[PDB]
């Protein structure tokens, strides 16, 4: 490019900007194809191309002037790319500005969906304000091959679209221009099928709905509604491991946390809107906005010290009832709280108070809802038309036909949709098992095996390789937590050597095993020993993520002080001493709303949590015991760096199956970070333990479940305790403790105390 070129740039006073930046062919090979990538990044120092799929990252060079940049690159395809900017000491990684000339569907884009390989498929199908033959309007497309006829019904055509017809191109997909119209455009599209018959659809791709139980998609100028400042957390994210740091989970359902009065309109971002009544039932309740929730729930989450929450499932479902596990609008995010834009804020407010969000994301099934994908255009297109493949018969509802490209793309473009739009950083499936067997909740006789005469189902295993690949490359530092039920091996372990992807997955055996051991009486814990050390033998397969969640305090299974045998006193003592525990087992933690206060009643979604506990000194000093246990978690490096290493964990003794004691040492890079870990599970405190130590000198108490602030007795060690030079558990030095009752010890090496 010449510097006349580049100075009508800095200047503007060029004509067509996308002629000069973006990304534009200079020749063709034989193999191969030379491109150059421009942009005008003005503040910015330096800047790369990210190739994250080929793993490729090229420098740009700046030319004629230091803001803009140029870079050349060899290569068959250039479709999927990033720029990294830095301006100071800042980076900042962002799709290309200039990517898309037009708003209409290309050749590319429709070829590259036709391969399943359309990355950002979603800036084209959907509707999306553009500009076509210099006027002002919304493009229209959506992916129904075998229609015989869709047209665009909504608000702008009182629901009539006789003039509003769609023009199908490649024999796949519809479009429309509409001039004059913008965002807040209510729409559907109206289909008729191959036998005629006419039914009307959401938009697949839609950016927002009505408020459940309407169905029609509206319009989102969606670049345009939100100013992000998440850029420092961002950097720190893409920088960083996630598995070598602190990771607490609030795990929230946003429609049963807090209610509000239906007496008074829902508050937005500089807005509001009518009042979303959360049941007939119950008609005084509605639901919080994104808005509130990021008033309310962003310091509640900070004050108690978790590092990330976890949504139970946002993208639109039309019965609450469902918790959101049944999806039909898989591109927004309820209307049940308000608009994109809220869900934007409350994303930015996180990440403005150090915590991340993590969805939970549902691409296993579908509901058989008529507004939603079933049957889409007359065929089984997103579904499977083998029902023995394409339906869970006992839930009701439909499996994705993971092989077919357009729907593969669906998906794998929808998550990492979230992460681009919504900057969310991480997901969690449920029920991976559901993917991966062919035979899943099915009777002999009523499924076929795979083409090698296995169980697995091929096309799904695929399907979340390439998902898990896909948002490591584009967004490293993320999580994706799955929860598989079966002993499905290298869940937690990268594609290249055999895994799903996934970084962490949940330890359900530990949650029964632990579950199932408080449960018992004390005097019986004796002959359940193996409960508590069990988990650790298998634990070194995976990256386990300790979960204790929404599912195991519903349907009967009481709220966790409920589980616990004993008094109210005892109740209380088995609960800090499980958490502890949890905390101090290598593993990240989650846990869900109402546990870290101790709610007696069983997660309603119907209703909000019991807040008034909080009234009642009980209730107060648990919630100080997470509140404080957080903070030991995220202080304590011992805790957290060495999770999934050897050096992290070693049983001290674990054979008093007598009293129920077990011991154990966590390390971390420096050997003065050690934590000596002392549990006692029965109401039996113990004037005299002795635990072996590696080392002499005084090892302070530096967290004791017991404490009267926690609600306990308030018995330990008053401090901390010196070491004896005296074997035990094959150790040099040992401690002669005081075990609290029903509660957990942790004590540490003061190797600089006044002897
Ligand atoms: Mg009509
Ligand atoms: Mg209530």
């Amino acid at each position: 490019i010449s510097a006349d070129q580049v100075n009508q740039i800095i200047y503007n006073l060029h004509h067509d900007p996308f002629e000069i930046l973006g990304c534009h062919l200079l020749e063709e090979g034989k193999n191969t194809k030379k491109w150059v990538v421009r942009a005008y990044l003005p503040k910015a120092e330096a800047a790369w191309v990210i190739r994250p799929t080929e793993r490729k990252e090229d420098p740009m060079n700046s030319v004629h002037h230091p803001n803009f940049f140029e870079c050349i690159i060899e290569t068959p395809e250039l479709n999927h790319y990033q720029l990294k900017v830095k301006e100071g000491e800042h980076e900042k990684v962002i799709y290309d500005p200039y990517a898309f000339s037009s708003p209409y569907l290309t050749d590319e884009d429709i070829y590259l969906f036709s391969e399943g390989n359309h990355h950002r498929i979603y800036e084209k199908l959907g509707a999306h304000v553009g500009e076509i033959n210099g006027v002002k309007g919304v493009y229209f497309a959506v992916w129904a091959p075998n229609a015989r006829n869709v047209s665009v019904i909504g608000d702008f055509n009182n629901w009539d679209g006789r003039e509003h017809q769609m023009r199908k191109r490649n024999y796949t997909i519809w479009e429309l221009f509409v001039p004059e119209i913008g965002s807040g455009t209510v729409y559907k599209y109206e289909i008729k099928n191959s036998e005629g018959h006419i039914y009307e659809k959401s938009d697949p791709y839609g950016f927002y709905r009505e408020v459940r139980p309407n169905t029609a998609s509206i319009v989102v100028d969606i670049d345009n509604i939100y100013q992000w400042h998440d850029e420092e957390w961002l950097e720190k994210r893409r920088n960083s491991d996630p598995l070598k740091q602190p990771v607490s989970v609030y795990e929230v359902h946003l429609g049963s946390w807090l209610h509000g009065s239906s007496a008074e309109k829902m508050p937005l971002l500089n807005g509001e809107a009518d009042p979303v009544i959360v049941s007939e039932w119950n008609p005084g309740a509605r639901f919080l906005s994104y808005y509130e929730l990021a008033e309310k729930l962003i310091p509640y989450v900070k004050d108690m010290g978790y590092t990330h929450i976890e949504l139970l499932p946002i993208a639109e479902h039309p019965f609450d009832g469902s918790w959101g596990y049944q999806v039909t609008g898989f591109y927004s995010p309820t209307s049940r709280f308000g608009r994109p834009e809220d869900f934007m804020y409350f994303v930015d407010k996180c990440h403005e108070n150090g915590i991340g969000v993590i969805l939970d994301w549902v691409p296993g099934h579908f509901p058989k809802d008529s507004h939603g994908l079933a049957y889409f255009d007359g065929t089984h297109l997103y579904e499977h038309a083998d029902p023995r493949i394409g339906e869970h018969k006992e839930w009701g509802t439909l499996v994705f036909n993971y092989g077919r490209h357009e729907v593969r793309n669906f998906l794998v473009a929808n998550v990492l949709f979230w992460f681009d739009k919504y900057h969310v950083d991480g997901i969690r499936v449920a029920a991976v098992a559901s993917m991966l067997y062919r035979n899943y909740l099915r009777k002999e006789g009523e499924w076929i095996a795979n083409e090698y005469g296995g169980d697995e189902h091929i096309e799904a295993v695929s399907f979340i390789r390439e998902v898990n690949t896909l948002l490591f490359e584009y967004f490293p530092g993320i999580l994706s937590i799955a929860e598989e039920s079966t002993e499905w091996e290298k869940v937690s372990r990268p594609v290249y050597d055999g895994g799903l992807g996934f970084n962490l997955k949940w330890d359900m055996g530990w949650m029964h095993d632990m579950l199932d051991y408080f449960n018992i009486d004390p005097y019986f814990r004796q002959y359940h020993q193996n409960n508590v050390t069990f988990s650790m033998l298998y634990y070194y397969n995976e990256n386990f993520m300790l979960a204790l969640s929404h599912d195991e305090i519903v349907h009967g299974k009481s709220n966790m002080l409920g589980k616990m045998p004993g008094d109210e006193w005892q109740k209380y003592a088995n609960v800090r001493a499980l958490f502890t525990y949890m905390y101090t087992h290598p593993g990240k933690k989650t846990m869900f709303m109402s546990m870290e206060f101790g709610q007696w009643s069983e997660w309603n979604v119907w209703g909000d949590l019991e807040w008034h506990l909080l009234q009642y000194e009980p209730h107060q000093q648990l919630k100080q015991f997470f509140t404080d246990l957080n903070a030991l978690y995220q202080q304590e490096p011992a805790l957290y760096t060495h999770d999934f290493e050897y050096h992290g964990f070693e049983w001290i003794d674990c054979n008093d199956n007598t009293h129920s004691v077990v011991s154990f040492l966590r390390r971390s890079d420096d050997p003065n970070d050690s934590l000596v870990v002392v549990c006692n599970f029965t109401p039996q405190p113990h004037s005299h333990y002795r635990i072996g130590v590696p080392e002499a000198g005084y090892y302070v108490e530096l967290f004791n479940s017991d404490a009267k602030q926690y609600g306990g007795s308030n018995m330990g060690n008053l401090g901390g305790k010196w070491a004896d030079e005296w074997s035990f558990h094959n150790k040099p030095y040992s401690l002669d403790l005081c075990l609290p009752p029903l509660a957990v010890l942790i004590l540490k090496l003061d190797p600089t105390k006044v002897p």
